[PDB]
């Protein structure tokens, strides 16, 4: 009778909703914004802090932060005010009688998870909860058993590899670049054109502009030529106070980060062939349902070029004898949540809960043994 | 009214059907397979062990073991999961009413023989069963009396002479010499070439290699030569991950073991001074015969080379004044189980049963003074 | 009156001096370095690439490349590069008028040879030049005559039995498992306590960190427990930019992917089991002698726990009435390079040598002919 909560702490945002529903119930940014100015008019109920969207429409007296940063916690009193924020405000519902489902992600500090469960546990106490890995819930919402998961963000991109319900774990990849990195890269390149933009409030007008005219380009050199010949691929974007941006080859330069890491000085490979050597790294039985098998989850695959320059790509770099899918379904920037609302809604799951009784008795230690 | 069972258990495949077939009528790989990487996904009904084909179609997830190694049952929980696949699901009866023929090889341990009697009557409870030696099934599917048989699996290669019924145990030649040694020789030499095949699921990729491309050269020395000078005995193979690996004279290697035992740093004489050191050991008046009348059988003695290699070689060994016949029937592969089946369809073999009553006043000991 | 060269090209390290000598000249990282920024300062006599020291000093702003992977040279032109280093810049020598001794791993393709042989005959052309294997220089510089190698360094771990100077190559074993590997766990695993290890050159501190903190326990589960309650097996470790990291169970836990491969997802058995299963291959006259004489070399020997782990594994594994004697010398980390200075300093082998007429005679492919 007891309702189960699936709630996913991303880097950026917070999906928030209850189990067996279709689509999360409360979407907001996980930032806590601090005045950074001085108070003058008495009263008015002024607030010391600010959360979500409060903090976003507030914006312009306030300093943001973001309490996890690639994937870490790394402020826990600005966690602990989004969770009571996402449980009393935008859920309306009492933590006390609900178990609740929260996602991690792979190769994370043992650490966080162990302070999640504690946090959960003592002051938010909960009957049950579970913390999942966020690929496992992707597969889930694709509905499928075999795949590589293919999950980027807003501060982790993780391929993991999943073969008829078994994973192999020597085989997943992180990098530590995601959509926060890309909106500070765009922001570096935009001063190229004379725009300056320096404040964490700019920060979200910059990721507001990346979410609406930033694309991946099938072939990154004829795009450049393109963008030098003729002033078709520019576009103009309008600031909150009237004046008006034009962005040329900048639309197609910060995704191509993605591909071309060096362009923030890092040494890693590309995500194209970070999938590719992370199926090399698995059985070569397996490779074949490996390779048709691409999901792609999270916002920062919502580019609307990114889907085919990663299957060219992977074709470059397979065999020719191989047929090499990318799925990429139109809510994927949801999959972890619907994945999550599927697992817990199994009568199959109803036994690998983290009880209260488990806590008490094993202490916060118990999140590595009962969870992957 | 009961219709007998016959089932081959050799080395590396099951042959089961039901007496009075002309082929068996199941046919799979004799391997158990259990899980070596970590589940991540609840349900879908996923089990603890494989068998048969189930465990090879799956096996880039799995650890693959053969039960019977050299003709020796080493495990005898996967030999018991291996006959309930084989009766329950494969052959789809009820092991309470079908007597039941094994096979097994010349000069093996006489407690192989007793634990198949006592699993065969206190697990899968029959009315009657039989253990055969495979070279006499070779010889009734055959069609003749007389005439040397020359075995050679997966694990075990046995020349048993034949005349007029009669055999003499005393010329019976056991050699562990077999196709899972050819495989791991090929599996060697293929690292010559950069290819590295280590897992045992690669061992069934170099198993499907070498009965694909493998032949036997008629003379070793030519072969040598002409594949050293021009790249015309070269063949290309297409991996399952769609990588293509090419091989010279690995093809004539490979199966030259067979001959050459002291490739692989065995002391023993080849398959043709076997044979012939068998034939001497006869009588001098059934030598003539014996010549005349080589019978082949098994999977190993597929290669498309040693029909006429066998004839050159015993013909050098022999005198000239004889006739050296080699016979390769092309259902070779299967005649076990054929001789097998005609065996347990005669009216003159009905007496010769191990019936339930006589087991439970003999023991598991009737199986040595009833079955030769 | 020529004084010969010995050269012990590695996967990690660089080997080279004369022979008669008792210590190597230069031991150098085989690494080439190449710049990855921007170059701002004009001309102060910066290099396009950077050979051994010089590229581990200079790291911070270079990308460093290994020219051989698990033993096998995968980049010829950094190979190149290597021996010119080692021939003219280190040694300070002449490559015309010094043979040269070289080594290999077992069951390596002959093109690395061939090409190592062409390379060292047509671009650094000596008047002779020969490759051994490394356990038997390993047994040469051990003093004996019997005894079972195994060989350990930063791509292969192989092992070769010798029984009174006659090798058996069907008893020799590889494992492509090494330091490398246990360098790259390592960076995996220290993610668990939230240091994050990327870089090429961060690669290097961790193999730093391994070599100055990790070692073999006894027994491991024991040890995990003793982690677990106490931190008393915890240890500091200053990076190159001030900070301090501590690791306890991560000190233990490393190696012993040695003994269980399964850690990083191999298929395969530990050490102590490959060197068992090479004494069983072998005939039963030499086992004894094999028993006694196990001879450890290589730098991944090096752990303060593994002679005696190793004793305890193998008389866990062998008969209760057999002596296992493991022979751990202190300068094990060059007894590859000590056993080839003992080698070409011997007058029975000058007549072994490839000389430079020979190789013209018979081209790139003598010396599978000449060469063990
Ligand atoms: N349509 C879009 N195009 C490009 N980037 C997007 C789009 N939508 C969202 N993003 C990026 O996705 C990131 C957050 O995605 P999401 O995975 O839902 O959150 P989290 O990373 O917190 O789980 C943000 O940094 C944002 O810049
Ligand atoms: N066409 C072929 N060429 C060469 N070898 C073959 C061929 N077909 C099967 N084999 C080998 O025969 C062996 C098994 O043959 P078979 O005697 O029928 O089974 P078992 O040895 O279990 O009795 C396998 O090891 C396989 O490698
Ligand atoms: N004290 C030590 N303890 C453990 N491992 C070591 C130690 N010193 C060196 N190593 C390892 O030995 C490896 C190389 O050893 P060596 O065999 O001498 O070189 P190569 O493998 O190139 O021949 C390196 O990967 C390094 O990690
Ligand atoms: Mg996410
Ligand atoms: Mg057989
Ligand atoms: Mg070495």
């Amino acid at each position: 009778e007891t309702t189960a909560l699936v709630c996913d702490n991303g880097s950026g945002l917070v999906k928030a909703g209850f189990a067996g529903d279709d689509a999360p119930r409360a979407v907001f940014p996980s930032i806590v914004g601090r005045p950074r100015h001085q108070g003058v008019m008495v009263g008015m109920g002024q607030k010391d802090s600010y959360v979500g969207d409060e903090a976003q429409s507030k914006r312009g007296i306030l300093t943001l932060k973001y309490p996890i940063e690639h994937g870490i916690i790394t402020n826990w009193d600005d966690m602990e005010k989004i969770w009571h924020h996402t449980f009393y405000n935008e859920l309306r519902v009492a933590p006390e009688e609900h178990p609740t489902l929260l996602t991690e992600a792979p190769l994370n500090p043992k650490a966080n998870r162990e302070k999640m469960t504690q946090i959960m546990f003592e002051t938010f106490n909960v009957p049950a909860m579970y913390v999942a890995i966020q690929a496992v819930l992707s597969l889930y919402a694709s509905g499928r058993t075999t795949g590589i998961v293919l999950d980027s963000g807003d501060g982790v991109t993780h391929n993991v590899p999943i073969y008829e319900g078994y994973a192999l774990p020597h085989a997943i990849m992180r990098l530590d670049l995601a959509g926060r990195d890309l909106t500070d890269y765009l922001m570096k390149i935009l001063t190229e054109r004379g725009y300056s933009f320096v404040t964490t409030a700019e920060r979200e007008i910059v990721r507001d502009i990346k979410e609406k005219l930033c694309y991946v380009a099938l072939d990154f050199e004829n795009e450049m030529a393109t963008a030098a010949s003729s002033s078709s691929l520019e576009k103009s974007y309008e600031l909150p106070d009237g004046q008006v941006i034009t962005i040329g080859n900048e639309r197609f330069r910060c995704p191509e980060t993605l591909f071309q890491p060096s362009f923030i000085g890092m040494e890693s490979a590309g995500i194209h062939e970070t999938t590719y050597n992370s199926i090399m790294k698995c059985d070569i039985d397996i490779r074949k349902d490996l390779y048709a098998n691409n999901v792609m989850s999270g916002g920062t695959t919502m580019y609307p070029g990114i889907a085919d320059r990663m299957q060219k790509e992977i074709t470059a770099l397979a065999p020719s004898t191989m047929k090499i899918k990318i799925i990429a379904p139109p809510e994927r920037k949801y999959s972890v949540w619907i994945g999550g609302s599927i697992l817990a809604s199994l009568s199959t799951f109803q036994q690998m809960w983290i009880t209260k009784q488990e806590y008490d008795e094993a202490g916060p230690s118990i999140v590595h043994r009962k969870c992957f």
